[PDB]
């Protein structure tokens, strides 16, 4: 079997996503950072549903743990095949009333978690000769910028040129990279909502088991072409 | 169930996409050219695997005779679903040796092709109030522009803007609209020297071409009902070119 | 002296490029397809403020009868040193409303334009060695695809994979291929009720149109000699709409 | 009487960048970090040339020390009108032997600049009433990946989405906001052996590096008055290698 480590899997798109893979037969990696009920909970529906996997934790702000728990799960269960970079957070206000620790904060937290967690499954990945698949998560915000948010716009667009051009390092070793844009999914400012929907084609919000599919995609066999590339689930907001 | 059309059906990628689709539960409109052996061979390998298809006919760049086939069809069957606009061609050439010929005949057959393929198909779409789906065949030289094919990189670049200005006007309609863009992919439209075979993989990060296979693995996902929320979007299987 | 022909010069963005490219001085090829009067004043406002330029007319649409003017102006008076695709059209309407000619004219005239005008004049451009400047005039709507203009989202993206693609092709000749995509500029070409304007507003964080003016900086900025190592690309002008 | 601070003025682009500006008309901030003596030389040309600058030293990477500096220096000469976030660094290495500090110096330096360097100016450019111009420095590896440097490729595209997000705050402001993401530029940064060198140019249509002055004259367009609707945009000086 093959395993994959979902980030965040303890709620939202990280659970979805654990969920979905689970089902197509995935070993899941069920991170949590605190919340280690609904990490549980999220492992129990995988074990219902007739799948496996573990709970594991760490903050991915935090380089040392990271990769302390890491190796020591690869150690102790063998490479991850997939990882889902899923975790992170927002922090938002005008940039010039933005704090120091909205600022760091979200680029720890989102964009440093690129090396944090991914960097200790690559080698272990490239020797078990299985290939791979690398999953990340930006959002339109990365792609087209938000108001309130220079911050989680900056975070969420280093994570799409990270993707990128780790896909090239990695493509030669049948590992694919790539990265999930999503528009607004049902998991801020009323204000800024109103604004976010003026722009949503389907008039509608996303729901995680949809950003889930995608991940599914990218994970299954048949992807191994698809690399470097973002793709947006986002109600044609652009 | 649902009717997908397939254009091009006949061989590469849209028998390719005939195929997955059928085998994901689609009734496929495998239509063909020239090509009826082609198609009839790509419709015994469905039903063989135990899916239902049709054969259709007609030429993407022939208004008249789309809208013709296409309403009768409809008339017969009901309205598709689903709709797979792949057909296409190229007609290489440098841009000051490009004839009147090689310029008309690939804008008129892959870009004149969306309005005169699609647009019979979309009130009734709308009519049978199912939803849809609608994917569109671009390239990426449609995307970053490709020596040796202006008049091929400009037809795929406006399939493009028409995938995502309909995905526009059809999203409150539950209809999904997008692109994909392949890279190199092994069919019979790829005829090169080992020289130039060499200097393309040179751009390729993983060092090989895409199956026809593949690119049906994306139109599937594309065509699924867990794709719903994805629209106006081109989407690249390129092996990392970009 | 350099001189570069400016398509649609009779009016708007084309007028405004005209007169900017004159005044940075350059001899300006004042193109017109049927307002004379237009082409003749924007010629005088070029030649009152010191700057040289003359008309020509043609029909963008018309293969033969661009190549014919073409060649004939370019065996009087040497090669382009640049050309600016300016000429354009919509005929909007929804997708399943678009009649025929509205689908025809505007690939016809805005897409087919980038042959029927660019092609007669790259040859003469690489012979006269001296380099050179290829502009063509895209759209926000063919970047991003806007409803009611499946058509001249498809045209407009068209240009852009075209440029591209030729971009590469000429670089080693020292000629850049770039493409201009203005937003929502305050020309004739705009008609607008009250309410659809405040609604388009809604999407420029400028909260304005654009002028030709400002269209015509940037083509300025693209024609001069500094910006030799920007090609292949689109640039767009639009208030921070995307 | 408007002043554009340049960050990395010291050398490479960001000199070429504040003698263009210098040249333009602007009053020249001439920031440096260690080299001194490259910020005075920078100046020296500038005043000869007949405009003005000034030194000011800071490490981008130095939140506190950013916001001193700047603090004292608006006091003293009132708002900046432009700021140019050019200074950056590289530390290359494949992903897996990428050291804790190759990764957190470019984060750092290239990215908290950006908070570091541009937030302390925002408030008094906006309450001088002038408008304003802000210019950031991404490269093409932002934009497109670039092997063997994660690192450097996460911190320009997070540029890009810094740049463009606040594009849409300031824009009521009159206030634009632009990122240039050059392609290969001639300066001390870029130390390579000629094998790698000419596999860089294979990927470059144009064969060769950009010069700093190149990037220096769409920083000019960019601060220009006529630029003023340009805005959340990223453009690519690269020779055409996209
Ligand atoms: N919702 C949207 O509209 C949307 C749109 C675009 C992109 N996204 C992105 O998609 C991802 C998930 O979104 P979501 O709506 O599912 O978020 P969510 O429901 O708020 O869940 C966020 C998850 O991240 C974890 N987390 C927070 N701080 C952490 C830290 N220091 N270390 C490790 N984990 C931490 C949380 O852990 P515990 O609760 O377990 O402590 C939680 O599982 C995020 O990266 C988000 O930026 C969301
Ligand atoms: N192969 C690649 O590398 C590649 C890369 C990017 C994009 N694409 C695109 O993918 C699509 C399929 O290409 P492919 O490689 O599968 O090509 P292929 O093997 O040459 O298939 C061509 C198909 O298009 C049909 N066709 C051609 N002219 C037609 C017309 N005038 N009217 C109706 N149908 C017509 C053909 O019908 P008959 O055989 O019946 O004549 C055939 O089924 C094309 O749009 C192409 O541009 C291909
Ligand atoms: N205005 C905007 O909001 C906007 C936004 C994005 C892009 N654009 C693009 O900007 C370019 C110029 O726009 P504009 O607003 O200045 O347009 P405009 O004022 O409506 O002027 C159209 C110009 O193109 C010429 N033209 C039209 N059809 C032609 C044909 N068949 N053959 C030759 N010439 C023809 C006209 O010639 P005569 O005067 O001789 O008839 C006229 O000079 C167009 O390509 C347009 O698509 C405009
Ligand atoms: N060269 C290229 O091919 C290329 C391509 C794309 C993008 N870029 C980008 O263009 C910008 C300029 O590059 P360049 O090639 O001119 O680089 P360069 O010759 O290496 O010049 C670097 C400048 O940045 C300053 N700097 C470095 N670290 C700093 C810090 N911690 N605090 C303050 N200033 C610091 C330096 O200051 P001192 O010398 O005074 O220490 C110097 O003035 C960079 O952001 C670079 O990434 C360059």
């Amino acid at each position: 079997s093959r395993s994959v480590l979902v980030t965040g899997a303890s709620k939202g798109i990280g659970r979805a996503i654990a969920r979905q893979l689970a089902a197509d037969g995935f070993n899941i990696g069920v991170h949590y950072h605190r919340d280690a009920a609904g990490a549980q909970e999220t492992l129990n529906a995988i074990v219902a549903n007739g799948g496996n996997g573990r709970l594991l934790s760490f903050d991915v702000a935090n380089r040392e743990q990271c990769r302390e728990v890491l190796e020591h799960e690869i150690a102790q269960h063998g490479a991850w095949y997939g990882v889902v970079s899923n975790a992170g957070i927002a922090r938002d206000a005008a940039f010039p009333a933005l704090s120091n620790d909205d600022w760091d904060a979200v680029i720890h937290t989102n964009l440093d978690s690129f090396y944090n967690v991914i960097q200790p499954c690559i080698m272990p990945m490239i020797g078990a000769r299985q290939g791979g698949r690398i999953i990340t998560l930006s959002s339109v915000s990365g792609v087209m910028g938000n108001r309130g948010q220079v911050n989680y716009s900056a975070a969420k667009a280093g994570i799409i040129g990270a993707t990128k051009a780790l896909a090239i390092e990695l493509a030669k070793r049948k590992i694919t990279v790539n990265c999930i844009a999503p528009g607004l999914i049902d998991t801020m400012e009323e204000s800024a909502l109103k604004e976010a929907m003026s722009m949503i084609p389907m008039k509608r919000m996303g729901q995680a088991e949809e950003v889930a599919g995608l991940a599914s995609y990218l994970m299954s066999d048949i992807a191994g072409y698809v690399t470097r590339q973002v793709i947006s689930i986002n109600g044609g907001m652009l």
